Protein backbone atom coordinates (compact mmCIF):
# COMPACT_ATOMS: atom_id res chain seq x y z
CA UNK A 1 0.00 0.00 0.00
CA UNK A 2 1.30 3.47 -0.71
CA UNK A 3 -0.47 7.16 -0.36
CA UNK A 4 -1.10 8.05 -3.97
CA UNK A 5 -5.09 8.63 -3.90
CA UNK A 6 -7.71 9.57 -6.56
CA UNK A 7 -6.00 7.78 -9.14
CA UNK A 8 -7.71 5.65 -12.32
CA UNK A 9 -5.85 2.44 -12.63
CA UNK A 10 -4.50 1.98 -16.01
CA UNK A 11 -2.89 -1.09 -15.86
CA UNK A 12 -0.93 -3.43 -13.46
CA UNK A 13 1.67 -0.75 -13.11
CA UNK A 14 0.39 2.45 -14.28
CA UNK A 15 -2.28 4.90 -12.42
CA UNK A 16 -3.27 7.90 -14.09
CA UNK A 17 -5.03 11.41 -12.61
CA UNK A 18 -5.78 14.86 -13.22
CA UNK A 19 -3.60 17.19 -11.29
CA UNK A 20 -1.10 19.77 -11.06
CA UNK A 21 2.12 17.42 -10.06
CA UNK A 22 3.34 20.27 -7.45
CA UNK A 23 0.63 19.82 -5.55
CA UNK A 24 0.50 16.25 -5.56
CA UNK A 25 4.53 16.28 -4.85
CA UNK A 26 3.82 18.59 -1.69
CA UNK A 27 0.75 16.52 -0.68
CA UNK A 28 2.32 12.78 -0.65
CA UNK A 29 5.81 13.22 -0.36
CA UNK A 30 6.43 10.42 -2.33
CA UNK A 31 10.22 8.74 -2.99
CA UNK A 32 10.95 9.90 -6.32
CA UNK A 33 9.18 12.67 -8.61
CA UNK A 34 10.08 13.04 -12.11
CA UNK A 35 11.19 16.59 -13.77
CA UNK A 36 10.67 17.03 -17.59
CA UNK A 37 14.11 18.11 -17.94
CA UNK A 38 15.80 19.18 -20.87
CA UNK A 39 20.09 17.90 -20.99
CA UNK A 40 20.78 21.48 -19.84
CA UNK A 41 18.53 21.99 -16.62
CA UNK A 42 17.50 24.73 -17.27
CA UNK A 43 13.98 24.51 -15.30
CA UNK A 44 12.52 27.75 -17.38
CA UNK A 45 8.76 26.24 -17.40
CA UNK A 46 6.18 23.47 -17.77
CA UNK A 47 6.91 20.89 -15.42
CA UNK A 48 10.51 22.42 -14.81
CA UNK A 49 9.45 25.56 -14.51
CA UNK A 50 7.19 24.64 -12.25
CA UNK A 51 8.60 22.17 -9.96
CA UNK A 52 11.64 24.94 -9.88
CA UNK A 53 9.39 27.48 -8.86
CA UNK A 54 8.05 25.23 -5.81
CA UNK A 55 11.80 25.03 -4.74
CA UNK A 56 12.33 28.14 -4.63
CA UNK A 57 15.23 28.41 -7.04
CA UNK A 58 16.75 25.15 -5.21
CA UNK A 59 16.35 22.76 -7.76
CA UNK A 60 17.96 25.47 -10.05
CA UNK A 61 21.05 26.06 -7.91
CA UNK A 62 22.12 22.05 -7.79
CA UNK A 63 21.34 21.36 -10.99
CA UNK A 64 24.16 24.30 -12.09
CA UNK A 65 26.46 22.73 -10.29
CA UNK A 66 25.41 19.15 -11.50
CA UNK A 67 25.99 20.79 -15.39
CA UNK A 68 29.50 22.66 -13.91
CA UNK A 69 30.64 19.26 -12.54
CA UNK A 70 29.41 16.42 -15.41
CA UNK A 71 28.15 18.56 -18.60
CA UNK A 72 24.92 17.93 -20.12
CA UNK A 73 22.72 15.16 -19.96
CA UNK A 74 22.02 13.38 -22.99
CA UNK A 75 18.60 13.23 -24.65
CA UNK A 76 16.65 9.74 -23.20
CA UNK A 77 19.07 10.00 -20.31
CA UNK A 78 18.77 10.86 -16.92
CA UNK A 79 19.98 11.84 -13.10
CA UNK A 80 19.23 11.46 -9.72
CA UNK A 81 19.34 15.11 -7.98
CA UNK A 82 17.32 16.16 -4.90
CA UNK A 83 13.74 16.41 -4.23
CA UNK A 84 13.97 19.62 -2.12
CA UNK A 85 10.84 20.19 -0.39
CA UNK A 86 8.76 17.94 -2.58
CA UNK A 87 10.07 14.07 -2.55
CA UNK A 88 13.34 12.51 -1.19
CA UNK A 89 14.80 12.51 -4.64
CA UNK A 90 14.13 14.00 -8.33
CA UNK A 91 14.73 11.88 -11.22
CA UNK A 92 15.36 14.34 -14.10
CA UNK A 93 14.73 12.89 -17.08
CA UNK A 94 15.01 14.20 -20.83
CA UNK A 95 12.92 13.12 -23.37
CA UNK A 96 12.63 14.08 -27.32
CA UNK A 97 11.65 17.65 -27.56
CA UNK A 98 9.80 18.12 -30.72
CA UNK A 99 9.92 21.95 -31.36
CA UNK A 100 13.58 21.43 -31.46
CA UNK A 101 14.10 18.19 -34.19
CA UNK A 102 14.51 15.18 -31.67
CA UNK A 103 14.42 11.38 -32.05
CA UNK A 104 10.43 10.58 -31.44
CA UNK A 105 12.20 6.91 -30.66
CA UNK A 106 14.24 7.81 -28.06
CA UNK A 107 10.78 8.53 -25.75
CA UNK A 108 11.02 4.78 -25.19
CA UNK A 109 14.61 5.08 -23.73
CA UNK A 110 13.64 7.72 -21.68
CA UNK A 111 10.70 6.29 -19.76
CA UNK A 112 13.38 3.31 -19.26
CA UNK A 113 15.29 5.27 -17.25
CA UNK A 114 11.88 5.11 -14.76
CA UNK A 115 12.24 1.14 -14.37
CA UNK A 116 15.28 1.95 -11.98
CA UNK A 117 12.75 2.96 -8.97
CA UNK A 118 10.26 0.86 -7.76
CA UNK A 119 7.65 3.41 -7.13
CA UNK A 120 7.68 7.46 -8.90
CA UNK A 121 5.33 10.55 -8.82
CA UNK A 122 5.57 11.16 -13.45
CA UNK A 123 4.30 13.81 -15.75
CA UNK A 124 3.54 12.58 -19.31
CA UNK A 125 7.30 12.49 -21.09
CA UNK A 126 7.69 15.00 -24.69
CA UNK A 127 4.03 16.01 -23.73
CA UNK A 128 2.44 19.63 -23.63
CA UNK A 129 5.11 22.04 -24.41
CA UNK A 130 7.62 19.16 -25.76
CA UNK A 131 5.70 18.64 -28.96
CA UNK A 132 4.93 15.02 -28.95
CA UNK A 133 1.48 13.19 -29.55
CA UNK A 134 1.03 12.73 -25.38
CA UNK A 135 -1.34 9.71 -26.35
CA UNK A 136 1.67 8.36 -27.47
CA UNK A 137 3.18 9.15 -24.46
CA UNK A 138 1.29 7.07 -22.64
CA UNK A 139 0.97 4.24 -25.05
CA UNK A 140 5.15 3.97 -24.81
CA UNK A 141 5.09 4.55 -21.22
CA UNK A 142 2.85 1.79 -20.86
CA UNK A 143 4.60 -0.57 -22.92
CA UNK A 144 7.84 0.33 -21.23
CA UNK A 145 8.27 1.20 -17.80
CA UNK A 146 7.39 -1.92 -15.54
CA UNK A 147 7.69 -0.31 -12.07
CA UNK A 148 5.12 1.63 -10.56
CA UNK A 149 3.69 4.76 -12.41
CA UNK A 150 1.67 7.48 -11.13
CA UNK A 151 0.89 9.82 -14.05
CA UNK A 152 -0.09 13.73 -13.05
CA UNK A 153 -1.89 14.81 -16.44
CA UNK A 154 -1.88 19.03 -15.56
CA UNK A 155 -4.47 19.55 -18.62
CA UNK A 156 -8.34 18.30 -17.77
CA UNK A 157 -9.00 18.26 -21.24
CA UNK A 158 -5.90 16.17 -21.88
CA UNK A 159 -6.88 13.82 -19.02
CA UNK A 160 -10.05 13.41 -20.66
CA UNK A 161 -8.87 12.19 -23.66
CA UNK A 162 -6.26 10.29 -22.43
CA UNK A 163 -8.67 8.23 -20.73
CA UNK A 164 -11.43 7.93 -23.02
CA UNK A 165 -8.39 6.66 -26.24
CA UNK A 166 -6.76 4.31 -23.86
CA UNK A 167 -6.77 1.00 -25.14
O1 LIG B 1 -1.01 18.48 -19.16
C1 LIG B 1 0.01 17.83 -19.10
O2 LIG B 1 0.22 17.12 -18.14
C2 LIG B 1 0.95 17.92 -20.27
C3 LIG B 1 1.63 19.27 -20.38
C4 LIG B 1 2.98 19.36 -20.21
C5 LIG B 1 3.61 20.57 -20.33
C6 LIG B 1 2.88 21.71 -20.62
C7 LIG B 1 1.53 21.61 -20.77
C8 LIG B 1 0.90 20.38 -20.65
O3 LIG B 1 -0.48 20.26 -20.84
Amino acid sequence: VNSFSGYLKLTDNVYIKNADIVEEAKKVKPTVVVNAANVYLKHGGGVAGALNKATNNAMQVESDDYIATNGPLKVGGSCVLSGHNLAKHCLHVVGPNVNKGEDIQLLKSAYENFNQHEVLLAPLLSAGIFGADPIHSLRVCVDTVRTNVYLAVFDKNLYDKLVSSFL
